[PDB]
């Protein structure tokens, strides 16, 4: 039998980078793909894509596992360099860096590579995360135009807070504090992921990093799905009944007895639960296709179970296809329910799960 | 140097003796289903050879404890699924549930080299997996008749609410499940965790131990591991990769949803929900930089956490970054965040790097 398992759509992945080609044409994309491609397959989903101009990273660890791969593109190293002692690694395997500290700047002035690094200035524009802060970034800028050791000209990048948030000047601040530095000066810009991409046409620049819309799943604090800008659904979140039961009117079903039929029915257990990665917190009545048909989720979510209601004399049996998401169900629906992140949804998923990829 | 959970073996072993002296009568199911919690199936395995057995939910994790050279029974407590699964489950000496017609009929009609011991699953009041009552007894005199069972029949059931002594669920459970027994030879296990520790009544011939073997509490109620003598296990781990200087009024994060009202440092932990923390942690919660704690502020994300440090402090990049563990357990953050300790450390992503020490 099938319990858990994400099925990968290759054909889709494929799609939504063109069609992102086609909302950003004159921009080159950097196919974000940290935390095992937001749930996809970190090697597969590179694999799938030998068009992105590059592919972003969280970590080295990460972007060192794309090479041992056989991936051969750019790299992006998103959060930079953690360690002064990498840097050799870095140039080597000819990796981009983006530059926040002065530890990393400190480090590439020093260090002795073979090779100069191609580097990108993170500027903290209004998201205090990451990055150098505006009434320091042209001294810190001026110093890695002087570095032998990185490549010039220096790229500039930065990120957006509230992109999702049309209404709120947030990222229009961000534009215009990211706009006063890079003005005079070589040397490319980014500034968008999905967000900028989808709804700010005008932060576009040279570079668009599209991370959660590429997967065919939106960014938006709202109820659009990745079909709104014409994106497919890449994941499919599957398992199989592996039992149904009768049940009686008044019975509880699980564990705090958090649900009670108020009528004879018949409850179909799915093997899936929170140990591969199923949000614990859906509520009962959140939407899961059994057979293609919609039940409700009744009951706790288990570690590795999850019941729903069949009804008195479904015909449902034990082995019968399950989607917990995917084709009939997105994930932005689960989200909407569960009042979890799609982000969270699809990206913190356990090992147990089996990849399959399709197309 | 960053996320990273380091699980002690010495803990382990202690909890499980623990765990013996607390139902010393009982023989014990060390579960490690879901990758043994977090923990890692196969070298929590391999850090207790003195448990009894070892509970898994899938078949699958069973063949992967076999692959890895783990010779303990196995017992799978959802069953088989297939069929034609019945004969690797014989050679391989697994031991499982029986729940339903499917099973049964299976175990009926197979032709195996050897019998499987097998252990009834009785509903008796949780109503997600096991026999009925009113169709057990049917179910179960089959089972005595099947030459590929191996005899006796054993009886297994689950409480669906031990943590909440106050109702008479579990005391209902226990009615259903001592009326079913009476009479019958084989083994009787209905006890997990919470039946462990809160009802000795109930402990019978085998308990099964899930996440207190892992030194966490199974009650909601604020206590930890530590408070039956059981010490944790897992520690989730990073490093900061950033010390920044921030000013009052200006926010931090994915919608600007702490603002500070002071000139500070922020920190920022190379950990987030790609790794399988939670994205609900409000600004607030509790991690330990430098073995000293200081708030989480801004909304968490799929590989970064803000933290207020202060105006002045003389943290670094480099530095030790714990998100429970030793100064920190994992049941103080499930009541800051209003997570289950269960979700928190068995949701982690396979970026997480995994180290055993002792
Ligand atoms: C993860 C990330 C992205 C992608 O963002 P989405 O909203 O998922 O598209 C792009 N850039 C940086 C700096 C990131 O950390
Ligand atoms: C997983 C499970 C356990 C262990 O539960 P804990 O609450 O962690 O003690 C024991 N028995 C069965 C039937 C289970 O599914």
């Amino acid at each position: 039998m099938q319990a858990a398992t994400v099925v990968i759509n290759r054909r889709a992945l494929r799609h939504n980078l063109q069609r992102l080609r086609e909302l950003a044409p004159a921009s080159k994309m950097v196919a974000v793909v940290k935390a095992n491609a937001y749930g996809h397959g970190l090697l597969e989903t590179a694999r799938t894509l030998p068009d992105a101009d590059a592919f972003g990273v969280a970590r080295l660890e990460e972007a060192l596992r794309l090479r041992a791969g056989g991936i051969t593109k750019p790299v992006l190293l998103l959060e930079g360099f953690f360690d002064a002692r990498d840097l050799p690694t870095i140039s080597a395997q000819h990796f981009h860096t983006a530059v926040h500290n002065e530890e990393q700047l400190a480090a590439l002035e020093e260090a002795s590579l073979d090779e100069p690094v191609t580097v990108w200035m993170k500027l903290d524009t209004g998201m205090h995360r990451l990055g150098v802060r505006p009434e320091q970034a042209e001294a810190f800028y001026h110093r890695l135009t002087q570095c032998k050791n990185v490549r010039q000209p220096v790229n500039i990048v930065s990120h957006f807070a509230r992109a999702d948030e049309p209404k709120c000047g947030a990222t229009e601040k961000q534009l215009a504090i990211f706009n006063t530095f890079c003005e005079g000066k070589p040397g490319q810009r980014s500034i968008a992921a999905s967000g900028g991409i989808l709804l700010w046409p005008q932060s576009h620049f040279d570079w668009v990093r599209p991370g959660i819309i590429l997967y065919g799943v939106s960014p938006l604090a709202d109820r659009s799905t990745g079909a709104d800008f014409g994106c497919q659904p890449v994941m499919s979140l599957t398992s199989s009944l592996i039992a149904v039961r009768e049940h009686k009117a008044g019975e509880p079903v699980g564990y705090g007895g958090t649900w009670v039929s108020e009528r004879d029915t018949r409850l179909g257990v799915v093997a899936m639960g929170y140990g591969d990665g199923y949000p614990r917190a859906a509520p009962s009545g959140t939407p899961v296709l059994v057979n293609g048909r919609e039940v409700p989720i009744v009951g706790r979510v288990a570690m590795d179970m999850i019941c729903v209601d069949l009804g008195p004399q479904a015909q449902d049996k034990a082995g019968d296809p399950v989607i917990l998401w995917g084709e009939g169900l997105p994930v932005e629906r689960i989200a909407e329910m569960t009042k979890v992140s799609a982000y969270e949804l699809i990206t913190r998923l356990t090992s147990r799960v089996a990849m399959k990829y399709v197309d």
